């Protein structure tokens, strides 16, 4: 509970926004084929021109006003172009006489959007909701989606539009103004109208993680995560179980406890538990890696390359399964137990933090010899996969920043997902194709074992030889999972958005279809 | 007898120590070739050569008292063989008694002089036999010349690499058992005999070594070594001191102190005594560098090839001078005086570590300006041996993984000595021939002495332009013995074994035997 | 039983070399994957055989690595026998295309 | 033979001074006992105090009433006597002569090292350097070794020497006062010798590698030789590759200069009772190859040094072919090319074949030492010698174990290295034995090839080289100086003739 | 001033053992009696600069 401060202007707490602007919009989804009043604020058209790269824009949807209609008008469209990510703005008079401000975004040639074009799409329409006072937007959409896209439409909208302030004072944006309203036309509204207020679910749980991700270490530290965690469970009416020091020594977690051993934060243990109402059908225990903070320990983070300004992202995985609980805890689904877990702890240097050399007491009696101080996550994820497997659950999904080797394996768009089961990863899989969170499926090669055969302990935590990090990691980890289903996504690749300097809070959507289609 | 402080409750607070190793239960026994080789249960190997025939084939010569072992190792049979130097087979048939055996042999090549490296090879081919195969019983029959200190070298090794340390073991036992009893046929038997207990002492004294080194740091700390250094004096009658914080203080000792700052473990000086009953006519001190882990302090091993996750190394010399302590304590040599010294700590990272630059004060009054706080070791030993020559002894000799340069002077094989005086170090160098832990004398180059010369401090710990880093290490601590016989031995090269991921014990027989020749 | 004992099923059309192989002997290795013992021993034509096993470990299907590791092993004792002829008795099971790789990797 | 040119400013010849200043100083040795006069120029006493930087105090009698007072004690007793620290004075002698008169700091060292001796004739050659004069005067009030008095003189005529080719005075004579100045008369003219050869080889290793290339470089052979009355045979390419030196031609392949290997032979007049076959690393640029030096502190500006080998047996031919030892026939040899990058080069991996047939991989093409040193064995011992010794900028390792003071020596006959360790305590050029260890041969083990060029694990890299080389002599004692962290003199900014005098020292006395 | 001042606070057994200051400067300028006032100014910022150092 109490956060430990340095000094009395250390932080206590992470700041969270829960009550964003974005809550705050009132959205309306309409019938495109009753027509698209244009009244007000900014009336975007998603236009695509099926077939020719680069088409004309034409605005097929009935619009209900003579002078909209007339602007509109192919002819006065055919010099705008559709290329994906092309925007143009119009001003014009309506019917009443009354200034509207008009314009589309260009959705490519290709009339199947990928996730990727449906981001750049986004993107596009943000960079007309910023720079530009308006109380209302409208989008008429002109494309075909299926509901998981118009429920990323809207996440990715949301995500991408709202604007973290909260470590701002003397250089907020003196000049922003949230919309109030949100209009959609589309067709088929009543089936697409069900995914608005799942998407501004999902939006939250991934705005949430996001904002506990971008947290600095100071604000976001085992103690204050785990604090959050609390109140988090307590505002969704989830069962929560915060494990002290006391209780982790007690249940000889002494992988998770070495990493812990440096940090003036006490390690914390969080375990969250929804359970559904009916019979309960299934149980999954959800793993994120929570490292507040990685310096490296003794292995610190000093070559080129290795980002230590970035490591307050390395409780990412922590954050995913948090932002998942948010949506479950809201969605509520049936049939399921879900427990949330998450083994936190900040890996620093100190005359108490564990030596590379260490041999170390894993809960399930295994020795481990550390190798490398900064190879931390597997090390708590291990204590954390024992847990879970006490648990008896039926999967356990661990997701973590766990890898470098992932931004040169599959880069910064596609997490990679190994596992045990056939039939858990296929589940990941297809959860990722209805999040639309790209995730690769990449081997666990046994025949790397082998060098983590360690001459001293029952096994290293690393590999001397094999550079395939991720796959070693994943072979270390498949050693504290006896006899359960389990995946292990590394999103250390995915996880921050390197261009765009902010987390992608990556994973609670994924984690989310991932319980809801079980 | 202190608390080995802990950071969790899993933190370990002693180092598990075999003292009855399996090796103690064999039973060995040596006869006479002349009477001829019974030949029965368990495995009896031949180890030949053939003078000067380069993987010539194999030929028994020795008398076999059985017709058919004879026969079946008759000339004839056995030239489908070659004396390749650590080849090996096994053979297998049916005695004078219809009883089923093994027999073998190890080719020794074709040099009727094995270099102790050599020796080193069949032991290990040996080995490999004696491994994945339970046998009650090995019968070596020596068809090659070896002598006493051979012979001895060839048990000693033999022991050592048969043992098995599994202290950190546990879910990963190997399900392995052991011979109970060592069958020696030799030439002159009588004078022979004499050797097996000797080296089984020795044995141990490498093996103890070994453990304390294989302990890893979180294991093996200052406050937990000099705890094991207690329990050893007391198990052997030696008399010990382990002098604290406060009486290192009292002493003077700040080039010591400062190394161990910012460690969690008290500094912790281990003095051990042995006195011979008559008349002592020869005093040694015996100081091993202890350093329980070496981070490099502020100047952090981050550099490749650094190798940060050996340093639980750093406490080699110590650990030989504390196995050549089991030695001395056990063989009870007389008309000596031996004190066993270490000056043991912890090297790192913390708000209270010493930093680089800074100007601290050995016991002997000389102010040392830090250039480098990973060149910690000469700064523990520069106070070791301050107090060493404040013993009134006749020989100094420190022991130590002082410089990693030693890599690249002579490599793994052979540690270097130097000295201020050449009785002593050929007294070492004959120690080296009569113990086969293989020592190489090299210079003090006084030139390089003015590269000491601190600008602030009285003298500077390490040399800004010289590389020649173990020849500056020794004018360093050169500077720290005013009119003692003193030498040193850099371990850091040869101490710990790579390609077999263990240490070696390196010097506990070089001391032990050190001690006896004199 | 991982690090399992040696136990050959496999009658063999020799007295000696039977004997050998009987269980009690064959009990003190074990079947490590990779692990492998071999003795030189006269048959009951007191001709000169070499006979032995490399061990396949715990798992009843092998790995092409696993195999690699199995072969590595027989091609060790090859490399130090100036024998004639290498008889292989698959006391495992393999499907045609492991054994294949078994022959290509050998 | 024609150095080849990229372009007409490509020098293509080394400058060398041969009549150097040091030559035109005339030299003589008075019994101190005698006493001491001051004339003309600068007279420096060698004085030491046996308290630690104690105060001044000249001991020898000095014929002169007005300078004989700036000497006396209370005036002394104002300067020190730490090594190296000097004062000098200008005044007027007895005659109103113009005298200068101080003194170096022989510190309290009773016996002088091969170091201290340095830092006394440097701060004594600093003054030579600050001051026009006629004559210098040395007046030895400590004890020296006939050796350790040759020492200072060639060390004085050395670090005197300034090399002055690249650019676009001295005294005339030298005065000895020492006590017994019969027994050291002998060491002067030898002194001047060791200089020079010395000093020859400095120059040589000076030379940077667009003026010292393999051409030039055996073409100063040759013209060396035939200053020298020497016998000389240069090997070009075509003898080479009929010679099948396949490791040393791999090395040059890379190179716009074609391999010359320099075959330079002394014969004594006598009965030849020891035949010597002396080899020196020879390349005249060590570029790395595709194992390009471009690592921090690879020193790749450095790397025209990489002849010192090549120059220190030069040099020894100068000594030996001027001091006309007897009864010794000694080769001088070294396989010289230049070690560069090319479309032309050999690669890492390449496996080249020996002249004794022996296929090598090459681990790496910076490693390229010991593959020409190595043809150069081979061709060596088809001598039939007694001894090769080979001398050479080795390995870097070197700077790591021995410094920049010591050489490493390296051999596979006790006797030889013993030989070589007693010419290091005549020549004072520091030498140090090392050992072959052979536990490490086993890292030499080419997969492919008969044997690796580098070990991929052993970082004993001297010792590993060492190892490599031994392959190459079968059945002759030999010996191998690693040179490389001594060579180079880094504080002066100028190589230091490593070797001359040891290896003449070697010759003469063996 | 300050080149001439050696800083010993730190050495213990190193000397030293010679080391002894002037106790007298001279000095003979042009216009000295303008040169004069800057003495005690050097001094002064000597020492600070001394003193920093
Ligand atoms: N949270 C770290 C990886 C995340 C990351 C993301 C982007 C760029 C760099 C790093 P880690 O725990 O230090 C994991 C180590 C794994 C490791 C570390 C040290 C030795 C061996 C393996 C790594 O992949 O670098
Ligand atoms: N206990 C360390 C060396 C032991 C060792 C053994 C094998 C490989 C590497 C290292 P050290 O005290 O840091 C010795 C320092 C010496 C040193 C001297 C001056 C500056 C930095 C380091 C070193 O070799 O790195
Ligand atoms: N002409 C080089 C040594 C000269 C030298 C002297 C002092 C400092 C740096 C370099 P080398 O042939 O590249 C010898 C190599 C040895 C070597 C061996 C194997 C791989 C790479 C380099 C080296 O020590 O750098
Ligand atoms: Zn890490
Ligand atoms: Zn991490
Ligand atoms: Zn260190
Ligand atoms: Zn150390
Ligand atoms: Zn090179
Ligand atoms: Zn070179």
């Amino acid at each position: 509970s109490e956060v430990p401060q340095v000094v009395s202007l250390d932080p206590t707490s992470i700041p969270i926004e829960y009550n964003t602007p974005i809550h705050d919009i009132k959205v309306q989804v309409y019938d495109i084929k009753g027509g698209c009043n244009v009244e007000e604020g900014l009336t975007i058209f998603l236009v695509n021109n099926p077939g020719k790269e680069n088409g004309p824009v034409k605005i097929s949807s009935k619009v209900n006003d003579k002078q909209v209609s007339e602007f509109l008008k192919d002819e006065n469209m055919e010099k705008f172009n559709v290329k994906l990510g092309t925007s143009k703005h119009f001003y014009m008079f309506n019917d009443n006489k009354n200034s509207v401000a008009v314009g589309y975004v260009g959705c490519g040639s290709v009339a199947d959007l990928s996730e990727a074009d449906m981001k750049r799409v986004v993107l596009s329409l943000v960079t007309m909701l910023h720079d530009n006072k308006l109380s209302k937007l409208t989008v008429v959409f002109e494309i075909n989606v299926d509901k998981n896209l118009f429920r990323f439409f809207l996440e990715t909208l949301f995500y991408e539009y709202m604007t973290d302030e909260r470590f701002k004072s003397t250089d907020k944006n003196v000049n922003m103004e949230y919309i109030k309203h949100l209009g959609v036309y589309i067709n088929n509204a009543d089936t697409y109208k069900e995914e608005v207020e799942k998407a501004r679910v999902y939006y939250f749980g991934t705005y949430y993680a996001s904002q506990l991700i971008a947290a600095p270490s100071n604000y976001c530290n085992p103690v204050s995560l785990s604090n959050a965690a609390v109140e988090l469970a307590q505002k969704l009416n989830l069962e929560y179980k915060i494990l002290g020091v006391k209780e982790l020594e007690e249940l000889k977690m002494g992988a998770y406890l070495s990493v812990g051993k440096g940090s003036m934060y006490p390690n914390k243990f969080i375990h969250l538990t929804y359970k559904s109402k009916g019979d309960v059908k299934k149980k999954i225990a959800l793993v994120g890696k929570g490292i507040t903070f990685d310096s490296g320990g003794y292995n610190l983070k000093a070559a080129p390359g290795s980002m230590i300004d970035l490591m307050k992202f390395d409780m990412s995985g922590c954050a995913a399964v948090l932002g998942c609980a948010y949506c479950v805890g809201t969605l509520k689904p049936e049939n399921v137990e879900i427990h949330f877990l998450s083994a936190v702890c900040e890996n620093m240097v100190s005359k108490n933090s564990y030596r590379p050399g260490d041999i170390i007491t894993a809960s399930n009696g295994k020795t481990i010899e550390v190798g490398n101080t900064d190879a931390e996550g597997r090390l708590t994820l291990a204590d954390a996969l024992v847990y879970a497997e006490k648990l008896g659950v039926d999967y356990i999904v661990d997701i973590a920043t766990l890898t470098g080797a992932m931004l040169y394996s599959l880069g910064t768009s596609y997490a990679g997902v190994f596992g045990n089961n056939e039939e858990l990863i296929n589940k990941i899989l297809q959860s990722s194709k209805t999040s639309n969170e790209p995730v690769w499926w990449l081997p666990i090669i046994n025949e790397y074992r082998a060098t983590l055969n360690s001459k001293y302990a029952d096994i290293n935590q690393i590999s001397s030889s094999v550079k395939a990090s991720s796959i070693v990691a994943s072979l270390f980890l498949k050693e504290f999972v006896q006899n359960t289903a389990w995946a292990h996504i590394d999103i250390a690749g995915v996880s921050w958005n390197f261009k765009a300097r902010k987390p992608k809070g990556f994973g609670v959507r994924l984690l989310t279809e991932f319980v809801l289609n079980d």
